[PDB]
């Protein structure tokens, strides 16, 4: 499983912590898996595009967006707060604290 | 993806496609379909089922199960993937498939 400040992401896409729950799409969860396997770093929308066709989601950049923003919609609610937009550039999973 | 039955393969993620159709399963639904994709043309029985959901880290009682196969097979029958019978008082059974 991946893990990143107390959540748990499983293969077949539910993310928890403590008594919450969200269940992840396979393209919602391909997104926040890439993140989670890069903590702390700027992920810029043609990386992740680049390793989301590394595993076999071969979507396009709309596609991306629209993905991105129902999976934060989803996950936010359970206290995962961690994705920050980076204008122009992309993405950047961080704890603050 | 990896398993495969009746044309039908199931992702790790789970997406359930044919050559036609798709439908996206929830964890619950995903570990319940593989238990069946692993055990293809057995008769698996409720509690055979219950306790290999709780050897994968599922938490269901059997009356969340029985509303889970329901949900399950109102996803999964209208894309074509009819293959689960049930046996009144033992089970499921996974089965050119007829």
């Amino acid at each position: 499983e991946l893990t990143f400040g107390g959540f748990t992401l499983t293969r077949e896409g539910l993310l928890s912590s403590q008594d919450k729950e969200v269940i992840l799409s396979p393209t919602e969860n391909k997104i926040l898996s890439i993140l989670l396997m890069h903590p702390k770093q700027v992920v810029s929308k043609e990386s992740l595009l680049e390793k989301l066709w590394e595993n076999d989601s071969f979507i396009d950049q709309n596609t991306l967006n629209v993905n991105m923003t129902r999976l934060r919609k989803k996950i936010v609610p359970i206290g995962f707060d961690y994705i920050h937009t980076v204008r122009g550039v992309g993405y950047l999973l961080q704890d603050p604290n």
